């Protein structure tokens, strides 16, 4: 059936997200939490919005004549925590390393770290957006 084909598409996508290392056990636990029916889709939507917002706030801080490195570090820590909670482990590990550049008070190191944050966020956002579209069709 059409429904069965979409289910297999979604299973295939989720399996590749885990097998490629993009998500960890915390993401598996979101699926357990849901077992509210669109819970995971809403969590993922909000995470995409929030991460994108925080990445942009960090970028802005790093554009200032004087960089407030304590506030950079605090925003990175927030993103680390939200990423951990959805299972976005690569974004999480990049945030962990990112603290050292705040301690070094290196604007250029923070900028290079934020570019890696974007790389890992966009890789996962890609798979999340495809998941959302599949989830939408399945829920129809």
């Amino acid at each position: 059936s059409a429904a069965a084909a979409l289910r297999d598409q979604l299973t295939a996508l989720l399996s590749s997200m885990f097998s490629q290392g993009l998500v960890d056990e915390q993401f598996q636990q979101l699926q357990m939490l849901q077992d509210t029916p669109g819970f995971v889709s809403e969590v993922v939507t909000l995470f995409c919005d929030d991460a994108d917002r925080i990445i942009n706030e960090i970028a802005t801080l790093l554009e200032q004549p004087v960089v407030n490195f304590d506030k950079v570090d605090a925003y990175v820590h927030q993103l680390k925590g939200s990423s951990a909670s959805v299972g976005a482990q690569k974004v999480k590990f990049t945030c962990m390393q990112f603290r050292q550049f705040c301690q070094d008070k290196s604007r250029d190191g923070c900028l290079m770290a934020l570019a890696v944050v974007r790389n890992d966020f966009y890789d996962l956002r890609n798979k999340f957006q495809t998941m959302l579209q599949l989830e939408q069709q399945i829920q129809a």
